[PDB]
């Protein structure tokens, strides 16, 4: 069985050459063109595999159950099962048969047309008919469309009137006259060709993906683009004529939204009469995805940012339903999927504010809002006494002279500061001293009860939140900075709304949900209910007290428990200093809604609190 083992290696190498797409390397392993030998020459075998497998997008040829016996003195027979992936699914349970020849020092394959497909003979052809599948829709929690397939409206003389009509079309549709003449002067433009320019009197209808909210949900939903030849080579089950999700939920849910391509792959005779049907199944359209998003809250949350850098997360904290996931600035997903110029796409990538960033999934330093967690931990382990009054003199403070020139800084010079006063004025010195007295060991014990290091079950690409870089602070300064939300903390707004949901469930952390049909997941006993009933009344005073940092929100006249914060970061690209503004707020009477808004690289005298009056009214009216 020495020459028999060489024949098994020849069959294995022939299949591997077909699997890797190198049809020339597979054809060179066949015998000469003759009777009882190879049916075609090496060059003819190359063109037949390249035409047939290329038309069906065959990829991943895998065989099994190989058996190679011996027939004649110089003829060896082989047989094996095989499976392959085509553009209409996986072809499985294929019985292949053939013979080999070892007329010298090497062993070749007596190639026959039945080695392409099992029942092919002589000059048989292969026909493939496909039916494109309609992409499914993305809807909100009330059925409003967020990503649908609509019918769009896509928008000549001789000499002088032609140039005058171009100037008339550029001024009647807010278009550049230098681009209208550039569209009709492209290399692909032939004399009487309709050159499309932009979508919506006519001087001298097509189907496509449509996003109703547009930029208000561009980071969350995403966009779809034309499928390329490289996309088919990676996944043949795609439609080489349709769309593929490029970012956002259009990409994360691309498999469920695109459906499956339908049609028939059959073998015909020399004349195109069908003989054997290999694959055939009806077209299955893409399923719709229903989100927890509120279409009216998503638009309001985005418009409240006013085009500045920031993000806003609105949830129902008792169930976790993500009502709004806004990010600003944003891009136009309709222009992104229906043709965009090289200048407009470069303007989105070269924009320093980066509109492509999903800021609700980007890890930031939580700021002074994180004092709610440090206080709740201090109340659980008995370190923080709600009535204990610390004496703080001045605006700067340090533990001892070993800190050098670093001092914890506060804004309000209040001499008598207890826990309630610290949350109203956002006193960093108070929380810094209570964190040091708490100790790193007991501080991490309360932090580990949260979602630090956990990857949330959400169709949004993000990194898990962290307490610090390593498992130990190993620095009293870093321990204090982590007390009031600075240091090496990295928590994205979605993870902040999850950690802050304990104050709406009496110490129970409710994980956020984006899909409407998913079951509510929670984590009980994260913080004590006693700490909730102590901090939440103080969070009311952050809005109601006249010296509260969120006193401008008392104008709403609705029950609110809030906590603001303005974290300052080291920018390096700018040595003046960059500060982010944060705001957390929820209804402490019914726990119907919860809001976490931020303002990245804020302007002076600007804050997320100033821009939250509109969204807080809608969430209080429609989510009790
Ligand atoms: C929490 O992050 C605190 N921020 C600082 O100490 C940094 C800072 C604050 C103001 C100006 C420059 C640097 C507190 N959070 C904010 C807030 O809650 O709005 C305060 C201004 C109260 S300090």
């Amino acid at each position: 069985t020495q020459a028999v083992e060489a024949g098994e290696k020849t069959v294995e190498q022939f299949v591997q050459a077909l699997n890797k797409g190198d049809y020339n390397k597979a054809a060179e392993m066949t015998s000469k063109k003759a009777a009882n030998k190879s049916a075609l020459s090496e060059k003819e075998i190359l063109d037949k595999y390249q035409n047939i497998y290329g038309a069906a997008d065959v990829k991943g040829l895998q065989i099994s159950n190989l058996k190679v016996d011996k027939k004649d003195d110089s003829t060896y027979s082989f047989s094996y099962k095989a499976k392959m992936n085509t553009s209409l699914g996986e072809l499985k349970d294929l019985s292949y048969k053939g013979t080999l020849d070892r007329n010298d020092g090497q062993t070749t394959i007596n190639w026959q047309p039945n080695l392409v497909f099992p029942e092919m003979e002589g000059n048989d052809k292969v026909s493939l008919t496909t039916q494109e599948a309609a992409r499914g829709n993305i809807i909100d929690r009330n059925g409003e469309p967020l990503a649908t397939t609509g019918k769009l409206k896509q928008l000549l003389g001789d000499g002088g009137e032609k140039t005058a009509n171009i100037k008339a079309i550029a001024s009647s549709f807010d278009l550049t006259e230098d681009a209208i003449n550039q569209a009709i002067s492209q290399s692909w433009v032939q004399p009487d060709y309709f050159v499309p320019l932009k979508i919506i009197e006519l001087p001298a209808e097509v189907d496509g993906r449509y996003y109703p909210l547009g930029e208000a949900a561009a980071q969350l939903i995403g966009y779809v683009g034309d499928i390329t030849a490289e996309d088919i080579d990676k996944n043949p089950e795609l439609s080489s004529n349709g769309k593929i999700g490029r970012s956002g939920l259009e990409m994360a849910f691309d498999k469920d939204l695109r459906g499956t391509t339908g049609g028939k792959l059959s073998i015909t005779d020399a004349d195109g009469v069908e003989k054997k049907v290999l694959i055939e199944h009806e077209v299955q359209n893409g399923k719709d995805i229903k989100l927890t998003i509120d279409a009216k809250a998503q638009k309001t949350a985005f418009d409240s940012l006013g085009g500045k850098a920031g993000s806003t997360v609105a949830t129902t904290p008792k169930t976790g339903d993500l009502l709004a996931l806004a990010s600003s600035p944003s891009y136009d997903p309709n222009k992104m999927t229906n043709g965009i110029s090289q200048e407009d796409y470069k303007a989105y990538e070269e924009n320093p504010e980066q509109p492509f960033i999903s800021r609700f999934a980007t890890g930031y330093a939580p700021g002074s809002t994180f004092k709610m967690i440090t206080a709740a931990i201090g109340l659980d382990n008995g370190t923080i006494d709600p009535n204990e009054v610390l004496t703080i003199n001045g605006l700067k403070w340090q533990k001892d002279s070993s800190w050098g020139s670093y001092q914890v800084t506060r804004v309000s010079d209040v001499s008598q500061v207890d826990l309630k006063t610290a949350l109203i004025y956002s006193d960093n010195i108070y929380m810094a001293q209570e964190t040091l007295k708490m100790g790193e060991k007991k501080f991490r014990t309360g932090l580990d009860k949260f979602i630090f290091g956990e990857d949330l079950d959400l169709p949004i690409s993000m990194n898990p939140a962290q307490i610090s870089n390593e498992d130990s602070f190993n620095s009293d300064i870093l321990l204090a900075d982590t007390g009031y939300g600075q240091g090496e903390l990295l928590i994205n707004p979605i993870q902040q709304a999850a950690m802050y949901s304990v104050f709406a469930n009496n110490g129970t952390l409710v994980y956020p949900k984006l899909i409407a049909d998913k079951e509510t997941k929670d984590k009980k006993n994260v913080i004590g209910e006693t700490a909730v009933q102590t901090i939440v009344p103080d969070l009311r005073e952050v809005v109601q007290d006249v010296n509260g940092t969120a006193h401008s929100l008392s104008a709403l006249g609705i029950p609110l428990a809030a906590k603001t914060g303005t974290a300052e970061i080291k920018e390096k690209q700018d040595v003046k200093g960059k500060e982010n503004s944060f705001l957390f707020a929820f209804n402490p009477d019914n726990q119907g809604y919860m809001m976490v808004s931020m303002l990245e690289n804020k302007e002076d005298d600007d804050s997320a609190t100033k821009r939250a009056s509109e969204l807080l009214q809608y969430l209080n009216q429609n989510y009790q």
